């Protein structure tokens, strides 16, 4: 790996965006001219951490975001700018409250046991009007819009541009779909080592929002952006691999899954409640859990349970939504899963039923149904909090304030239903 | 007591409003011509209970609301109509889920022990525009509007009319004030036997709303109707009396209070959390508990604690808000208090401090901070649920549905704070 | 077979639209980058079938749409994209509820008797404003607009573009007409093997809609889109052929038709009622049957009957409308016809009269006059239902639901005519 300064000269990069993800998933970046990249690659870009979602004080020394040169992406729509993901450092060490640092820590524990997490994300999003008031396509109106050829091709320019970028970047994109809400789309690409996928997922949201804007549109990954439409998931596909390239999840047990997979699964099931706080991290998230289908079960090739087993050597957690932190969520999933493996956790019986029809009759534990309860579940889950380190309590702090902020709002519903009390 | 038919002939009453209060405090009434009052006074007015907030089925027999002839009030603004409060009966017996029946049951238990609850209510309300969008007086704007002579006299017509009605009805009204929010008023009258006060409180809200409408205005008892203004309380004054006319609360202990009073108080303190669900019964209610001042303490002549001791032989519960059921709330207070007396409950130390300044430093139990948590507190409080009978679980059911209804609403705050997640 | 990956390289195709038609005729497609076509061509593109009109559950495994490489069409207006028609497979076999699969089944039965159905379609459509409120040409206004030269040429650019595409695609287009309603047009091309014509029919609607949109206009195949104008037919021309290449309908009987042709006709007459549900598949469809001409008769070179004999070796079914599924329609027609042939059905006497003038005096069976009755007829016709397989029952299920949805709408007619009852 050559230096970024030399790459800048060779590939015509004039500015670098040195970037990191805070606790709320917000992309924080600094635009640095190429003349300054050498110093910053080694010493890091200085940011006042208290000004981001990092649970820091104005009295603290500036954090130093150290770029991972392997993450470099020349913006495909603006190649004279080089994007870099970074680890936030504080007082000479990675700062445990930064999502990407948290993720790297859990990975290092799994890696030490020769277990390498790989995942793929299904990042649904909506294409909407710039003012956010409606979807971008007024002609996308029918009751079952999923895979609608007409509406898909009406947004060919934006979708095709983005997919072609992903081809060039080497993500191995393989399908673009219109999803089951009007105005909603999904663009899939190959799974990879968790850190690779996490970096891609963070960049992907930024690319989609950016390219949409250039087309006079807007993209949102909001969990439930419209009252009358279903929402955005981020269903996650999970497998564990040895450094020698074998999928520990492949086995001769049920459905081609191994004991390791089922123990991992058992951690997922066992830690589902606190896990919800992290993978459904906003007040808005909880609308998708109250629509009925809010219990903890799996699985099989069945898109009706919290966990689906799509094929051999693979689990799909169907819990995370569009707001899920690209680093915190694989981190939290891995912590729960690793615990499952170590404790030989038992997932219980696979249910081969349609939960939307027969779910009412199944005795199952229930997920937390609002942000506050979910945070409480996270705080009571010591194994999970310990797996995320200091990030967990900082996350719980912020979400509790969001909760109180939300509840303090005077809504129309309140006035409509209470004015005559 | 003569018959209502004979009174109708003598006082020129052409219609009776036979009325009862459901679990949400909603006044349900039927307008019956005088020719039919005799049968209904004895047999009751038939209502389909499932259509009110009574937790009933369409398959149930109609309830029979039996008028309390002693409650009769010729509408002062329309004397040809006679208003009556009623006990809802079902299958030949008072229906334990009806608020007024619940209240009468608790009273009968206290009465059996020669303890007679008397209370006064401070029913603050706002005078607002008919469309509810702003207060009725655009010139009522200053930062400290409390007792504002100008704004008070600007609403003299409406206030004076209502107070004069209360004089004629024999309620012993003694003061009308502009309260500490712009547009907010209060009109006090003498305390009385709980059932008398409860009937008056129910009628009072109706009279104020009715008279406001006749003046082209509107009244609301909503807890927190405006984002920028403080809200409506219903602080309640409480004492217990023997049939021989002695105030059991008067004594030689601290502040002129007796051991009975302090044990009653101890029930209040001891049952405060579940009590909150009943006396802060709406989602909206909880805004007033998050503004800081949400802990459980008393007292002294100090408007800064959950309980104030204004004078000898008197407790003021400063907890209830404008949405409090006129029957359920004295009922719930009495259940908690009676328990305190029977268990010789200990309130702990009176705090002679200003909670708004030093509250942060006091170790005290905290009230529930949202409707859901408050309902949970009610459900966990067996003594309190048992004291209200079947009304308690029916109340909890409805409020839980209100909670889920509220949370399902897509708010602007959500879109503003999450669209860019 | 030069593979799709190879064809993509040489033809410069960057994306494929893998498409299938659902039970409501809706085009469902996935946009796949060339780099992924090889795998999808072999294994199929995955779709959640419950999200389309296929009568499935979210608990079902995804269907796999397997593309027919012989259907490949480079979109003539956007040749970097390659459209493919696909067969829906479920759990390792063709999904009988998918129209194209159902059609292929019926064709295989017939093929097994050396009878190969060939058909051509007259897919009338309107050109309208994007908002759908009026036709595209405000100057197209005369009482008898059929074949209007001015209006035809006023839309030359769009019509000519589409026709030239059909020339290049090898469909053998031969005429473009302005039809007998203002704003209505028709573009004819050579008949072919049923499956070829079906795929083309499906693609054609998409082409016309897409090209219209590129010209700032819009196309609709809605059966009756305007209250004041006549509607869109999809009249179908039908013949049966041996593999040797002879037209089984050509014979010595009347009008140059054979006994086989007449028995086929007899199946059409015999199953006309049930057939109506499939080829008039919407509530809106039934307007064209209540506008008189709704009895079951043929024929001769006479456009006044349900079936017309245009010439030797050919039958024209004048029943299907613009909403007819391009796959279900020929399938249902073939099912009926084959039965006619197997049972030696007697079509009755040819009526050489004008049904518009003398039709009232003829004794003939009447077609069903609304969607509900038509569905009932489909369900009662077990020979027809059995011939379409599971597609029939799923179709009827959806249509019964559409019917209930329609009836549940509060129409202005209802209010105008009932408000004063
Ligand atoms: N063994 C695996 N481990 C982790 N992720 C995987 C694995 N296999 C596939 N994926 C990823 O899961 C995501 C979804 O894949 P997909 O084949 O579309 O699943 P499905 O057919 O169930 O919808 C993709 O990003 C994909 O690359
Ligand atoms: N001994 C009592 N028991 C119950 N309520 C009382 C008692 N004495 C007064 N009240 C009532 O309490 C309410 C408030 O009285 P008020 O004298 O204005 O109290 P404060 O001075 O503390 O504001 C009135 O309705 C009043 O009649
Ligand atoms: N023998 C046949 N079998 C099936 N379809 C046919 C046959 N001959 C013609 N067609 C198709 O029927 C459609 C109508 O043909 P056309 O010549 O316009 O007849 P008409 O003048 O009666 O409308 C055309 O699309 C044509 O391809």
């Amino acid at each position: 790996m050559t230096d970024l300064a030399s790459i800048a000269r060779e590939k015509g990069i004039e500015f670098f965006l040195i970037s990191f993800t805070d606790l709320l998933g917000v992309q924080r970046a600094k635009l640095v001219p190429a003349r300054a990249i050498a110093d910053m690659a080694v010493n890091g870009a200085g940011f006042a951490g208290f000004a981001a979602w990092l649970d820091m004080s104005p009295a603290d020394a500036d954090i130093l975001a150290i770029p991972d040169p392997e993450s470099l992406i020349q913006l495909p729509w603006k190649p004279s700018v080089g994007w870099l993901a970074a680890d936030v450092h504080f007082e000479g060490r990675p700062f445990p409250k930064a999502p990407r640092v948290a993720l790297k820590s859990v990975l290092a524990r799994a890696a030490g046991k020769d277990m390498h997490l790989k995942h793929g994300v299904e990042c649904e999003f909506f294409l909407i009007q710039p003012d956010g008031s409606a979807i971008s396509d007024p002609a996308d109106t029918q009751a079952k819009p999923c895979y609608d050829q007409d509406a898909l091709m009406r947004r060919f320019d934006v979708i095709a541009e983005i997919c072609s970028y992903m081809v060039d970047l080497g993500w191995g994109p393989y399908q673009n779909d219109h999803e089951d809400a009007n105005g909603q789309f999904e663009m899939n690409w190959d799974y990879a080592d968790a850190l690779v996928t996490a970096d891609r997922h963070a960049f992907f949201k930024f690319m989609v929002k950016s390219v949409a804007e250039r087309h006079g549109l807007r993209a949102t990954f909001m969990p439930k952006p419209f009252a009358h439409l279903t929402g955005n998931g981020c269903h996650t596909h999970l497998s564990m691999w040895t450094a020698a390239g074998d999928n520990l999840f492949e086995g001769d047990g049920e459905l081609g899954l191994s004991p390791t997979a089922y123990a991992f699964l058992g951690g997922l099931i066992g830690h589902a409640k606190g896990l919800t706080a992290v993978v459904n991290p906003t007040v808005n998230s909880y609308k998708r859990l109250n629509a009925s289908p809010n219990t903890i079960t799996y699985g099989g090739n069945n898109r009706t349970h919290m966990v689906r087993i799509p094929d051999a050597g693979r689990l799909e957690l169907r819990l995370p939504d569009g707001a899920a932190n690209p680093y915190l969520m694989p981190a939290a999933i891995l912590a729960a899963g690793l615990d499952g493996i170590e404790t030989q956790a038992d997932p219980g019986q696979r249910l081969d039923i349609d939960m939307y029809v027969e779910g009412h009759s199944v005795e199952a534990e229930q997920l937390p149904l609002n942000l506050l309860d979910a945070v409480r579940a996270l705080e009571a889950d010591e194994v999970l909090a310990g797996g995320l380190g200091a990030a967990a309590a900082a996350f719980a702090k912020f979400k509790r304030a969001e909760w109180a902020d939300y509840k303090s709002q005077l809504t129309e519903w309140e006035r409509r239903t209470t004015l005559d009390c």
